[PDB]
């Protein structure tokens, strides 16, 4: 009988690459993964976490990924995973933190991370996302830590932060802004009414003037 979970894990295996052997372990023909070293599973015999940070891993992440139910904790920080983020994601409905800093991922963010309606740390950090943020992020209510610094992200959809009431710590830092008004209004008066969430300064493109000291005015 096959695991289902450890054949959508095996998938990830398939297209990564180790160069240190770090998933090995990672045999899909057992009853279920396990046993599998950096992988984690519930008294049902389900993977709720997967730690692969700092193995060295190169490629890209699969659409299989997103099999896992019950995956709470994904954390795939400090390697070399390329490609874009998979919409398919937005499919981990019990996920609560989602690790993915320091890699090399491009593209936009997927829309389909506003489903993750029980994740409350989200880092993307480090990477080379290009603006702009998903207007979906305003339905992450549980929302408590968001990093997204050091990026190529531009600009920010008005009003996202606004239903985002568990927020506290957030990374904008090291990021083309565009400070153009009226555009940087919401982002540049909301970091400001919030400065004490705001991890690190956002600058602006160009200027380097932190954008919470934009002004924009009217007519
Ligand atoms: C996974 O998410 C994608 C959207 O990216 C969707 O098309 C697909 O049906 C989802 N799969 C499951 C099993 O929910």
């Amino acid at each position: 009988d096959l695991n289902t979970e450890g054949d959508a894990l095996y998938s990830l295996r398939q297209s990564l690459k180790d160069a240190n052997n770090v998933l090995q372990s990672w045999d899909p023909t057992l009853v279920n993964p396990c046993t599998w070293f950096h992988v984690t599973c519930n008294p049902d015999n389900s993977v709720i976490r997967v730690d692969l940070g700092n193995a060295q891993l190169s490629g890209a992440l699969v659409p299989q990924l997103g099999q896992l139910k019950n995956l709470q904790y994904l954390e795939l920080y400090s390697n070399n995973i390329s490609g874009t983020i998979p919409n398919e994601l937005g499919n981990l409905t019990n996920l609560v933190s989602l690790n993915l800093y320091l890699n090399n991922f491009t593209g936009f963010i997927p829309e389909t991370l506003g489903q993750l309606y029980k994740l409350r740390f989200l880092r993307l950090n480090n990477n080379s996302l290009s603006g702009s943020i998903p207007k979906s992020l305003t339905n992450i209510t549980t929302l408590q830590e968001l990093a997204l610094d050091t990026n190529q992200l531009k600009s920010v959809p008005d009003g996202i932060f606004d239903r985002l009431t568990s927020l506290q710590k957030i990374w904008l830092h090291t990021n083309p802004w565009d400070c153009s008004c009226p555009r940087i209004d919401y982002l540049s008066r909301w970091l400001n009414k919030n400065s004490q969430k705001e991890q690190g300064s956002a600058k602006c493109s160009g200027s380097g003037k932190p954008v919470r000291s934009i002004i924009c005015p009217t007519s």
